[PDB]
């Protein structure tokens, strides 16, 4: 059931996309790649299941700023990805309450609002993914 | 087995008690959210499932202040959390010991009063939850 | 199906040449080392496994200097490693997408050279691995 | 086959003999918690299963000080532990080839020596554990 090879190497060629998508930085993730991340998903199964992976990696070892880019993708993919895509979403959906757990110290400039912002990413994707 | 959705959303929305609960600094834990946090424990099997994986996350990831709160919280529970909470706490309870073994460099202001403080927390949690 | 214990044995024997192939520096790895551990992996399945998960574990653990190393390597082993390795590889391949992201702040001498020849080294191995 | 309960607050109260023996620290460990250890191996099978969880839990989160206590505290068990503790040693055994790669950047004023003296030390507890 994990993704054949033939997925695995099509994926590589996608990930160009998803590095710009998710690039671990304070530069809003433009309207485009979340298209395109959205048809990624639609290839074939194989394809929803590396995005998956990918995408959970990332919101692991990512600073908040790439986290929310993460948790932004996933809420657009909870209105147009692909329904093997959101099966599986749901399936390994442990991780939202760790997301909505972010939290550290707090910036002189910012304060506590990048931890807020994603905070709120995950119930918002906790609420749309579970309702 | 694992939870279903609802009670992930459900538990989703009493993540501001348990952020407040465990946060990891020297603020002690107020009494209401010990009280709180059992009463999350007994509103369901899988309400209580969601919030032991929220605690030994906590658990693992939070310096030895939130360490503390934690051990503290999970004593509390022994004595008046849900019987299906502390069952699965007994089933998962390996990290005790990890617990036990906390320990670092000393801090010049306070030794190493801290990591005795979590060792013998954990030593108590185990003495409760193990006899 | 794990190795067996004088496989672990033999290899533990090996390690001289492996740690000075994959040094977690930015000396190149010398060809006859490429040629030995080629070698390591026909001496035996279990001699294959071993090999595996040590070159795994330093992919994992490396900065991008040593992750390029064992991508390298792992590119060559494709070319001249034992069947039976290149199945296990196969098997436990998802890694490459994640190499394939491999990413962070730019070096003020370097800029985002190291990365970008980690990434094209993962590209590559899944190019060939998967096609 | 976990260890029951009254193994885990066994081993509990003999944490104190633990901590001393693998403290992360230059201190070399003294030879009656050798004994105490290989004791403590004797208790019970339980007892054994918990004190391998706790000295493979030390070998990784340990700088190179602790992990070489805990690796001459296990070459010791080789020739005065518990069948029962030698036996899931060896079938818990992949990370004496992780041990004999430890390596990182060279002290001004030792050198390599603390690496080298962990690998030789994982070296010998393979030949001792798989011969």
């Amino acid at each position: 059931a994990a993704p054949p090879l033939r997925d695995r190497l099509s994926f590589l060629h996608r990930l160009p996309i998803l590095l710009k998508g998710t690039s671990d930085d304070d530069v809003p993730c433009p309207g485009y790649l979340f298209e395109e991340i959205a048809k990624i998903s639609h290839e074939s199964p194989g394809s929803s299941q590396c995005l998956l992976e990918y995408l959970l990696s990332r919101l692991h070892s990512s600073s908040g700023h790439g986290k929310l880019k993460v948790l932004k993708i996933l809420l657009y993919l909870c209105s147009h990805g692909s329904s093997f895509f959101l099966l599986i979403l749901k399936r390994n959906s442990a991780f939202i309450q760790e997301a909505a757990a972010f939290a550290g110290p707090p910036d002189p400039l910012h304060g506590n609002s990048l931890y807020q912002k994603v905070r709120a990413a995950a119930q918002d994707l906790g609420s749309t993914l579970f309702s």
